[PDB]
RNA sequence: UAAAGUGCUUCAGG
């Protein structure tokens, strides 16, 4: 259950000078002293815990703390550069403007042991000491800013609408590497709720110009969904409350049981209560109240008395417009991002931070220099008369003068237009149809003739009936092209009845994309169609593939998507040929927010069986790309899931023991690489080139991991995918695994570009995403798992493309 | 829903 050591360093590829947003730390060899704090009352927000500790140090200089400057993680851990005049536990009081605070020695954090571990002598890096360093480095900014996870934010207006806005801050964390510790610094931007009166909040969320008329059920529900769980503060007295719900009734009629001077209790309206007790005549008695605290204490607050508390990060899903504006506002070219980080470093001034200097730490001002390697891309073999070989350039190629490897001929297909005939006319349909055939012929997926059926529809209630009709009627029906008028629930039903009921291949298309056609678009559309019908768009040039393909091998991609309770969705896909091109999908509904794939064993078993049925081979090796995992989970994830994979093999055959390689894929980190030489910048965004690989300098000191930017940066700064090998029975060299991983990024069939993660990992995402739409209704557990199960025929092919 | 990439993505009280 221990990750294997780095076997070697890669040598393949053209060298490339890079800078990473990792800054060398000079750490002393001294011993750090760790103390534990028990603060009563407990479960106070880390913020107030810090204020308490702050006043504690200021107040107890005379006796306890002296000249030194302690650091504090906000909870129970206090660290010092030199030992305190403590040898035992000590109890003390703190009055904020009363808290019981005790302090007891825990143990000495050894930085020398860390030095040694970084040189590679010790089997494990003392996580405790790294944590200690992290506490030192972020103690100051923790007092100066609003900490959110490992990031820090402050107030600049960058509105997104709907009561939300995007704040700019920075990420900070201490990381180990070979020889030395590193400080990772990056810009970050995330959504927050604007600090404002709740009355203004309802306006922005319900699209009112001015509050002004009670609320309709529709409005109340939308308002409830938005404010539920948010903190508010009262303006009629300052205390904060968390919103449990929004009353159905208006403040004028909403009541609560108040006990009179005599033991008798009477129902009193919120409005009347605020009139008598607070002398306040509610200006908006017709609006609902916020229910806070306990359901049992009946605490309701008028809207006009509440403000949305400042500093609350938005977690609920953003709208498409909000997401669009945020992406626009946050996109930075690589050169621009590098400069922003240099500014952050300058204003961070770590080398003048009294707490950093207190612990004798020093941080280098310049980014770490690292030599990357630009791996050669694989050739892409197409099929047809030409059998053309496409050579990716800058992570991109095209299909001009090329035809699908194994292109499917379409003799029977139907068009179902759910867009109003007014906008999408017969003229548009036959113009679109004509051009699609034309393009389909160029691509080698010949649409042999006109559609056998074409009708308009609406309501999303006409889907299954029409589909029942098409299947029973037209023999050998291959494809049903569906046309939608923008976002709509019909898409969900189309995929539900298509994938989950009748088992028919469907390809949706926006109304706007049939009105005005483009060769590229229609061409990209053919990529999905040919695949959905069982075709092979292309394959890696058979020769030039890594030696792993010398024996039957299966590639698995796994991911878990969590909703914004509703269950999480686990998806595992497996390759079904030697190219590898075709994948089968397994999917499961599981516990809300559970990271581990509960039913992995059974999912892997299903895939192994499908693989054997397809290839008549039993995999000698299983290559398992796992996306959506964190460092805090590598141990637990590897344990259950590695075992589950083994269990699948055993449950299949007593002595079937293929070599397993377990690789975690991570896009969600703050490692950024920049070209040192301007001439190596690609595109307007000036990013590193596709294929850029780094397995030195900023990587794990002992274990087997590497960064690989497999994709071309289009806009903003590229995120190099990180790959961590948690287990390897197959004893890959660094080069082979890195090349293999890069080539798998070229097998993704939705586009003729190298994508940012291996195809199987990507497909897993698509499968889980598709499951969402399948679960859309109109919760019996057995029914959820059932609304996610796919039709027999469809399971053989990549319906999720 | 042509596509990829880019930002995020847990203690008078009523």
């Amino acid at each position: 259950f221990k990750p294997p050591p780095r076997p070697d360093f890669g040598t393949s590829g053209r060298t490339i000078k890079l800078q990473a947003n990792f800054f060398e730390m000079d750490i002393p060899k001294i011993d750090i002293y760790h103390y534990e704090l028990d603060i009563k009352p407990e479960k106070c927000p880390r913020r107030v815990n810090r204020e308490i500790v702050e006043h504690m140090v200021q107040h107890f200089k005379t006796q306890i703390f002296g000249d030194r400057k302690p650091v504090f993680d906000g909870r129970k851990n206090l660290y010092t550069a030199m030992p305190l005049p403590i040898g035992r536990d000590k109890v003390e009081l703190e009055v904020t403007l009363i808290f019981k605070v005790s302090i007891k020695w825990v143990s000495c954090v050894s930085l020398q042991a860390l030095h040694d571990a970084l040189s590679g002598r010790l089997p494990s890096v003392p996580f405790e000491t790294i944590q200690a360093l992290d506490v030192v480095m972020r103690h100051l900014p923790s007092m100066r800013y609003t900490p959110v996870g490992r990031s820090f934010f402050t107030a600049s207006s960058n509105p997104l609408g709907g009561g939300r806005e995007v704040w700019f801050g920075f990420h900070q964390s201490v990381r180990p590497s070979l020889w030395k510790m590193m400080l990772n610094i990056d810009v970050s931007a995330t959504a927050f709720y604007k600090a404002q009166p709740v009355i203004e909040f309802v306006c922005e969320v319900l699209d009112f110009k001015s509050i002004e008329k009670p609320l309709t059920d529709s409005q109340r529900v939308k308002f409830t969904k938005e404010i539920k769980g948010l903190k508010v503060e009262i303006t009629h007295c300052k205390r904060k409350y968390r919103v449990c719900n929004v009353t159905r009734r208006p403040a004028s009629h909403q009541t609560f049981p108040l006990q009179q001077e005599s033991g008798q209790t009477v129902e009193c309206t919120v409005a009347q209560y605020f009139k008598d007790r607070h002398k306040l005549v509610l200006r908006y008695p017709h609006l609902p109240c916020l229910q806070v605290g306990q359901e049992q204490k009946h605490t309701y607050l008028p809207l006009e008395v509440c403000n949305i508390v400042a500093g609350q990060r938005c977690i609920k899903k953003l709208t498409d417009n909000q997401t669009s504006t945020m992406i626009r506002a946050t996109a930075r070219s690589a050169p621009d991002r590098q400069e922003e980080i240099s500014k952050l470093m300058r204003s961070a001034s770590f080398n003048t931070d009294p707490y950093v200097r207190e612990f004798g730490i020093m941080v280098k001002d310049e980014m770490t220099d690292v030599t990357g390697r630009v791996l050669q891309p694989p050739s892409i073999l197409y099929g047809g008369r030409n059998k053309a070989i496409a050579t990716p350039v800058q992570g991109v190629w095209d299909m001009r003068n090329k035809q699908f490897h194994t292109g499917i001929e379409i003799k029977v297909w139907a068009i179902a237009c759910f867009a109003p005939q007014r906008q999408c006319t017969e003229v548009h349909l036959k113009s679109f149809t004509e051009q699609l055939r034309k393009i389909s012929r160029d691509a080698g997926m010949p649409i042999q003739g006109q559609p056998c059926f074409c009708k308009y529809a609406q309501g999303a209630d006409s889907v299954e009936p029409m589909f029942r009709h098409l299947k029973n009627t037209y023999a050998g029906l291959q494809l049903v092209v569906v046309i939608l008028p923008g976002k709509t629930p019909v898409y969900a039903e189309v995929k539900r009845v298509g994938d989950t009921v009748l088992g028919m291949a469907t390809q949706c298309v926006q109304m706007k994309n049939v009105q005005r056609t483009t060769p590229q678009t229609l061409s990209n559309l053919c990529l999905k169609i040919n695949v959905k019908l069982g075709g092979v768009n292309n394959i890696l040039l058979p020769q030039g593939r890594p030696p792993v393909f010398q024996q039957p091998v299966i590639f698995l991609g796994a991911d878990v998507t969590h909703p914004p309770k509703k269950p999480s969705i686990a998806a595992v896909v497996g390759s079904m040929d030697a190219h590898p091109n075709r994948y089968c999908a397994t999917v499961r509904v599981q516990q809300h927010r559970q990271e581990i794939i509960q039913d992995l064993a059974a999912m892997v078993r299903e895939l192994l069986i499908q693989f054997y049925k397809s290839t008549r081979f039993k995999p000698t090796r299983i290559i398992f790309y796992r996306d959506g995992v964190s460092e805090g989970q590598f141990q637990q994830v590897l344990h259950h899931e590695l075992l589950a994979i083994r269990e699948a093999c055993i449950k299949l055959e007593k002595d079937y023991q293929p070599g397993i390689t377990f690789i975690v894929v991570q896009k969600r980190h703050h490692t950024r690489l920049f070209c040192t030489d301007k001439n190596e910048r690609v595109g307007k965004s000036g990013n590193i080139p596709a294929g850029t690989t780094v397995d030195t300098k900023i990587t794990h000191p002992t274990e087997f991991d590497f960064y690989l930017c497999s994709h071309a940066g289009i806009q903003g700064t590229s995120r190099p995918s990180h790959y961590h090998v948690l287990w390897d029975d197959n004893r890959f060299s660094s080069d082979e695994l890195q090349i293999l991983t890069y080539q798998l990024c070229h097998t993704y069939v939705r586009c003729t570009r190298s994508v940012s993660i291996p195809a199987p990992a990507y497909y897993a995402h698509l499968v889980a995403f598709r499951a969402r739409y399948h679960l859309v209704d109109k919760r019996d557990h057995q029914a959820l798992a059932k609304a996610v199960q796919v039709h027999q025929d469809t399971l053989r092919t990549m319906y999720f493309a």
